[PDB]
């Protein structure tokens, strides 16, 4: 209840944007709270919004709200306004993070997503993790592998929601999934149109994540991102699932994994995976884009091993 929800007027703000009240959100109703993480393109916060869902409308609601640092240059406004209005064009569904809001009138650009509680998958795995396996301070909450396939299901059908919606992620990786309060599992930084400079797939990012390790060889060499890319990603994405939050490829330096891939060597079967399940990671990393399942093919596969284990 600080200077946060004070408005601001025309001859203070540096820079008004448009508004569309249907996405609006006045600011006296957002409460600002503790900071997400470090690290990514901007910042991201907890907050509290009163009437931000439309079903409960006197209901305060925790969301997470994504806003740019105080050395932000022009190019980073833009980036954050295109991914609001790319996030309106895709729009909603269960397993994705969805735009709530935004507070673009009188003070900084806030734009309010889904908030969720038990934070990222690798994250969540990890935590999560029967006993014989590197753990460190709920037996209730430990994993099945139903629960495991449950999770894989999730993701393929957020994908191919994004797909059928034009939408090419790029980055499907754990560090970009978050699960809910009731265990939902919802994909993040989709609507990233962002185009960026000072590239290196050698050095570690700022929580040691090598994101080529992700990339599908056409992505690496040739910089073609496509839904197909995005399989292959998803197959990396599976091997992380079906080893509880493991590192892919682990310890190989990045050298050595291009010369791997070329001689057309892959990732071994995790341990709690099955034959069928393995399969379907080897076929997302099929060398040749057109020979890789496609994400309708990925949830009518996920959909049958899920009646099964059941
Ligand atoms: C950016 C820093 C980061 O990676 N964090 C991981 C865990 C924590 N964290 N981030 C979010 C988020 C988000 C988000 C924001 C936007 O802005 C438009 C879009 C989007 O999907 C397209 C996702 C977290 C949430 N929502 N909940 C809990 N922790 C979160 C920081």
């Amino acid at each position: 209840h600080h200077h946060s929800q004070d408005p601001m007027l025309a001859g203070v703000s540096e820079y008004e944007l448009p508004e569309d009240p249907k996405w609006e959100f006045p600011r006296d109703k957002l409460t600002l709270g503790k900071p997400l993480g470090e690290g990514c393109f901007g910042q991201v916060v907890m907050a509290e919004a009163v009437g931000i869902d439309k079903d409960k409308p006197k209901e305060a609601v925790t969301v997470a709200v994504k806003m740019l640092k105080d050395d932000a240059t022009e190019k980073d406004l833009s980036d954050l306004v295109s991914e609001m209005e790319m996030m309106k064009m895709i729009g909603k569904h269960k397993n994705i993070i969805n735009l709530l809001g935004a507070c673009t009138q009188d003070g900084p650009l806030y734009v309010i997503v889904e908030y969720a509680s038990k934070g990222n998958l690798r994250e969540y795995l990890r935590a999560r993790r029967p006993p014989g396996m590197e753990y460190s301070y709920v037996p209730e909450e430990q994993m099945t592998f139903k629960d495991l396939v449950s999770c894989t299901y999730q993701l393929a059908r957020g994908m191919e929601y994004l797909a059928s919606q034009k939408c090419i992620h790029r980055d499907l990786a754990a560090r970009n999934v978050l699960v809910t309060e009731n265990n939902v599992m919802k994909i993040a930084d989709f609507g990233l149109a962002r185009v960026i400079n000072n590239i290196d797939y050698y050095k570690k990012t700022t929580n040691g994540r090598l994101p080529v390790k992700w990339m599908a060889p056409e992505a690496l060499f040739d910089r073609v991102y496509t839904h197909q890319s995005d399989v292959w990603s998803f197959g990396v994405l599976m091997w992380e699932i079906f080893t509880l939050g493991g590192s892919p490829y682990p310890g190989i330096p990045v050298e050595e994994l291009f010369k791997l891939l070329k001689e057309g060597h892959r990732m071994d079967k995790p341990a709690n995976c099955t034959n069928e399940l393995y399969m379907m990671m080897r076929d997302c990393w099929h060398a040749v884009p057109s020979q890789r399942p496609t994400f309708k093919q990925l949830v009518e596969d996920l959909d049958r091993i899920l009646t099964l284990t059941t």
